[PDB]
C-alpha cells in the first residue's frame, strides 16, 4: 500500500494501534518476541512479534481522524487484518473516572465532519465490536485490573478554543481523545472487528496531571489486557 | 407531573418502557404479581407490580423521540427513577441479524435533531449503562437466549422517502426503531441507568415478515432477561 | 395499514386528529351519532360517526412529529382521507395572544430535522390549505367565536434546555405544540388538505396557566369551528 | 437613511414594493396622482402618490433577499413604515399553476442562510400578516380576478446548478421568486404588517412562456388587489 | 439573455462590475471615449467605451450575492465575457486597513448559503484570478497607489443581528461587502477570471466615517488600477 | 511544550513544515549548515540549521488538519514562530495542472468542521500571507521554476467514499491534500504569516503517477522557492 512498507503476511490478523510510532516500538521490543519491523515509511512504524505463540502486529498510527484513518484503511484494504485494538490514552473529563482506571470505550462523540459528510442529516455513532470489548472486559476482572466502560469524545483540535467537553461531561462521556471515531466507523464499514483501550493522561478540567509512575503501571495494564483480548 | 397521574411511591425504581401501552399491560398483567395501574391520562397506562419480591413499574411511552422523551423526563425528575429498560421491537436491517436475535443496544444513530439542538457541531453519540447491559448479556447467556449485541439507528420517519438505512446496513447497524437515542441522552444526562433491549418486527431490506409465533417467542425472551438486568 | 384497525370504508374522508386518544373518544361520543369504534391497536382510538348526517372520523395521533407522521400517512396512502382537521392546544407564547382564542396555523416553524433531511439546504415552510382555513376562519365569525390566525412552532422537545421560544415570539410566532409540521407537510406531499385549530393551553412564559373551564369553552369553540370546516 | 434619500414625512405608512424600479415609476405614474419622486439613490426609484385619498409609496428592492433586506429594514426602522406589499413575479413551478392565477403567498420556503444566520437548528416559516392577505383576497374576489393561495419558494441563485424546484413542486409549492422571505421576516420581527403578490412570468419547469399580453393582463390586476389590501 | 438588453457585441471581453448602476454610468462618462448604453433593463445601466483604444465594458450588478449571480451568469453564459473585475467598497473592520488603501481580494468568507447547496459539508473558498491579481497589484506598485492584499467576508445581511464581523476581525479579515463570494465562485465555475478592487467605505468596527473627499480620491485610484489589470 | 523537545531559542524565526519527518531530516540535511535535531518526541523530528546566515527550522508535521494543528499551534504559541511554510505534495485534480508545476496556495476548501465549529454559519475561507506569497512567486520566476497559483482542497479522508474532487475540479481547485486550511486559520488567527507550497504527486482522477525522477525534480525546485520566502 501507500503509506505501509510491509510486503504479503508481515502483518498479522490482529494489529495494536497506538497513536505514537515510538511506543509501537517500544510495545513491540518489551512484550513481544521475535520482532521484525515491516514499516519505516514516514518514521510510522511497524512491527510484528508472537506473544505467547500468537502473532500480532503494533502500527503507529499518528494523531487525529485523518491519520488514523489512513492506517486503518490500508491495514484493513491491503494487509486483510481483522482485528484492531487502539492503545492509547486519553484526557478524563469527569471527577469519577480515576488516574488508573483503563477504559474500554463502547462509543464515541466527535466533533469530525468525517461522519457528516458520509450521513448528511444522520448523527453516527460509532460502536465497538462487542466481542473483543468482552474479551478485554473479562481478561481486566480475571486479574482484578480495574477498569470503567462507557463513551469518548474524539476531537479534532487539541487547543479547542470553543470546547464544549463541559457539557460532554453532564452526559457521562468519560474522556477525550483524537482517534476513536474513526477507527470504529472504518472497522464497521469493513466487516472488521474492533476496539479502544485507553488509560487517563490527565483530568483536562482542574488541570491535574497524573505522575510519570503511575502513567506507567497504567500503560502496562493496558496492553497486558490487549494481549489478552482476541478469540 | 403533567403527563403521569402517580402520587409519589406508586412508581419502581425501576421501569421497563415498551412502546405501546397495551404490551404494558400484557407484562404488567402476565409477569408481575399485585398490580395496581398508575396512570391513564391519554391511555398511555403504566402499572406497578413485583416480580420475585422486587417492585417493577411498566409504562408506555407512545411512539418517537418526543414522545418517549416526556415519559422519562418526567419518570426521572419526578419520580426519581433509577433505571430506565426499553422492550420493544425493531425492523431489522441486516441479513445476519436473525429473527430470534435479542438485540441490546450499545449505542444509536439518529436522524433526529434533539442532540445537535443541544451540541451544535458535536456528533452526540448515545451510550448504554454498561452495567445495565452487562447485566442483560449475562441473563441471555445464563438461560441460552440467542443475543446480538451492536447499535441501532432511531428514525424519526417511520415511513422516510430520503431513507439512510442503505448505507447505516454497511456500517454495521443492526435495526431501525423509534426511541433509543432519547432515552441514552436524556438517561445519561440526569445519570440514570438505561439500556435497550429489541426484537426483531420484520427485514426491512428484503421486507419479509416474521410468523405471529416467532413474536410472542422472542417477545418472553425479551422480557425475561429484563426482568433480570 | 399497520397501525390502524380498519376495513375498507370505516374511515371518512375528513378526519379530526386529536394529540389525546381519549379526547377522540370523548368527541366522538359527544358530537358525533351513531358511532363506531374502527380502531383500539396500541390504544389509539379512531372512531366513525356522522355529524348533521356527515361522515367523520377521530384518530388520536400520539405526541411528537414522528407519531402524528405515521397516522397522518396510514390515513392517507391506505385510507384516502382527503381532509386532516388537527384539534389541539398549545402553548401561547406571547403576551398578546388571549387564553379563549382559537388560533388558525397558517403555518409552522420546527426544531425537527424530519424536513433538513429531505431538502438539505433548503427551509421548507409548510403551508395550511387556504380552503380550509377560510372556511375555518368564516364558521368562526359567523358566530363571533374569537380566532387568531398565524404560526405556530413545532418542538421536538416539551422540556427543552436550549429554547428558543424567546427569539420566535419576537417574529410573531404565536405557540408552541408539537405536531402540526408534520400534518402539513405530509398532507402537502400527497396532495391532501390540512388545517390545525389549537387552544391555548397555557402562556409559557409566565408560567400563566388556564383554568379548567376555560379550556373546557374554547376545546368546544374549537370542535365546533372544526366541524364546519369541510366544503 | 443610507440607500432611501427621503426626509421625514415623504413615505406613506403603506408601501409596494416591486423588484424593479422602472417597474415602480410605472405603477407611481399609472395608478397614483399627485406623484413625488422621492429617492434615486442608486437608481432605485421610490415615489409616493395618492390613491383615492390614501398616500401609497412604491420602492424599487432590487433582487435577492440582500437587496430587499436593506429597503425593508429602512422602510420599516428609518421612516414608520406599516404596511409592506411586495408586487411581482415568480416562476410557475406546477402545473395547476396557470398563467393568470394572482398568487398570495401565506409563507415562503428558502435556501437562504438569512434565518439559520438567526436561529441555528430551527427552521424558521416566515408568516404573511393574515389580515393584509384577508383583505387581498377579499379585493380579488370581490372583481373577479383569478387568486391562489398557498407558498412560493425564495431562491438565491435564480441560476441554480442544484437546484430543488423538483422537490418542492412535490410538496405543494407553487412558485419561485427571490425577494418574500425576507420581506416576511423582518415585517415580522419589527411588528409590522406584510404581503406578497405574485403574477407568473413562466412555467419552470416547462420552460413555456407566457405571452406580454398576459403579462400585462395579469400585472394590472395584481396592482387593482394591491391598492385595496 | 433575460436581464441584459445588448446585442451580440455590444459587450466587451473585460468588466468592470460595481454595485450602483449610476457609478457605472459615471465610470463610464468620465473614463471612457465612445460610450454607448447597451442595457436599461431594470436601471441596471451597462455601457461600452473605449480606453487606450482597448474595449471596456462598465455594468451595474445591484446589491447582494444573488444580484450579481445573475449578471455575472448571463455577462458569460451569454455575452462570453473573458474578464470581471468589482470595482466597490467595503467597511474596514481592522484598524490596520487605511481609509486610502485600495484592498485586492484574494479571498472572500461569506454566510450566503449559495455554496454550501453546491457542495454540502465542504467550505468552498473562492480564489481571485491570480493572472488579474498580480496585474492589479503591479499597476498600483508602479505608481505607488497604496495597497493591500487579503480575505473579504461577503455578509448576506447589511443590518446582521448575529454580526461575526468581530470574530473574522481576529482572522485577519480587512472587510465586508455583499458580493465578493459570488463573483469568485461563478468565474471559476466557468474558466473565467475575476477579481474585486475594493475602497475603504467606513471602519464598522469604530462607527468612524470616511470623508468625501478621501472617498473621492481613491474611487480614482481603484478605478485607475483597475484599468491597467487586463494582460 | 507538549509535543515539541525543544527549549527556548531552539527554534528558528522562520519553520519549514513537511508532512513526513524523514523529508524533514531529510531537507536539514541535504540544504542546511551546522543542524541540531531539537525534537525526537513522537519520532517527529525537528532540525534547525543556517542557509545563507539565516536560521531554518524545519519540522514534521505528521498527516492531517488535527495533526498539523497541534505543531502549528505550539511553534507559534510557545516558540513565537513568524513565519510558518509548508512544504508538500498534492494530488492533482485538474489536467491543466502538470506534474512539475510548483502550487501556491491563496487559498483553501476543506471537509474540515474545525472552522464551522469557530464560526456557525460562516464560510471561513483561509488565506496566505501574500508578502510570503508574493516572494516565492517572485524567487520561482526568477529561476523560472514553473509555478502555478490558486486553491488547493484540505481533506480529512484520503480515501473518501463520498469524494467531491469531481465538483471541486470544476470551480477550479488545483490539488487535494490535508493540512493547509489548518495552517492558514491558525497562522491568521495568531498574526502569524503563513504559506503552502506543493508539488503533485499523482494525478487523482487519470489516476496517473508522477515518476520518481518527476518529484524529485519537482521537490527540490520546491525547496530552493522556499528558501527564499
Ligand atoms: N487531554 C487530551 N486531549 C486530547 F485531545 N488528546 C489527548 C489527551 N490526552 C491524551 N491524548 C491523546 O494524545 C495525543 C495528543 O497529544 C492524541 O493522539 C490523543 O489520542
Ligand atoms: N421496521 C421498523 N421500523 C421502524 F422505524 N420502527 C419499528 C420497526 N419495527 C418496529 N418498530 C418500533 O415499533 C414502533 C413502530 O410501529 C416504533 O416505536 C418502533 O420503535
Ligand atoms: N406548552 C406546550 N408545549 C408543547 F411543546 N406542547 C404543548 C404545550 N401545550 C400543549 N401542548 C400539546 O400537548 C401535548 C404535550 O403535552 C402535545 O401533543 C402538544 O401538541
Ligand atoms: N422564474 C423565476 N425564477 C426566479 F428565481 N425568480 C423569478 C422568476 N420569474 C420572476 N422572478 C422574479 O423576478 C426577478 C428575477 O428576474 C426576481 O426578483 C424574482 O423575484
Ligand atoms: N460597511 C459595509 N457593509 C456591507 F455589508 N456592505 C458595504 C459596506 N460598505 C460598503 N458596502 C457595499 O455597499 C453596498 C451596501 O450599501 C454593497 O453593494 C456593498 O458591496
Ligand atoms: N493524492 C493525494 N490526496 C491527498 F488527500 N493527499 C495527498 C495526496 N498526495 C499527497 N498528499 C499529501 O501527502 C499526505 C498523504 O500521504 C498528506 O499529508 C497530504 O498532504
Amino acid at each position: 500500500s501507500v503509506h505501509i512498507g510491509a510486503e504479503k503476511g508481515q502483518i498479522a490478523d490482529t494489529v495494536l494501534l497506538p497513536g505514537d510510532p515510538l511506543r509501537a516500538k517500544f510495545i513491540a521490543e518489551t512484550y513481544l518476541e521475535n520482532v521484525e519491523c515491516y514499516n519505516e515509511v514516514r518514521g510510522m512504524y511497524g512491527f510484528t512479534g508472537t506473544y505467547k505463540g500468537k502473532k500480532i502486529s503494533v502500527q503507529g498510527t499518528g494523531m487525529g481522524v485523518p491519520s488514523i484513518s489512513i492506517y486503518v484503511n490500508e491495514l484493513i484494504q491491503s494487509y486483510d487484518v481483522q482485528n484492531l485494538i487502539r492503545v492509547g490514552s486519553c484526557g478524563a473529563i469527569r471527577k469519577d473516572v480515576k488516574v488508573r482506571d483503563v477504559i474500554l470505550a463502547m462509543t464515541s462523540s466527535t466533533d469530525s465532519q468525517m461522519n457528516r459528510v458520509a450521513f448528511g442529516s444522520v448523527d453516527f455513532a460509532p460502536c465497538a465490536d462487542f466481542e473483543l470489548l468482552k474479551n478485554a472486559y473479562d481478561a481486566a476482572k480475571d486479574k482484578g485490573v480495574p477498569v470503567t466502560v462507557g463513551s469518548v469524545f474524539t476531537a479534532d483540535q487539541f487547543y479547542n478554543d470553543d470546547s464544549q467537553i463541559e457539557k460532554l461531561a453532564k452526559y457521562g462521556v468519560l474522556g477525550v481523545e483524537m482517534e476513536t471515531t474513526a477507527l470504529y466507523t472504518l472497522a464497521a464499514k469493513h466487516g472488521r472487528k474492533a476496539l479502544s483501550i485507553l488509560t487517563v493522561s490527565d483530568h483536562v478540567l482542574t488541570g491535574e496531571e497524573t505522575t510519570a509512575e503511575e502513567r506507567q503501571t497504567t500503560f502496562h495494564d493496558m496492553i497486558d489486557v490487549a494481549l489478552h483480548s482476541v478469540s
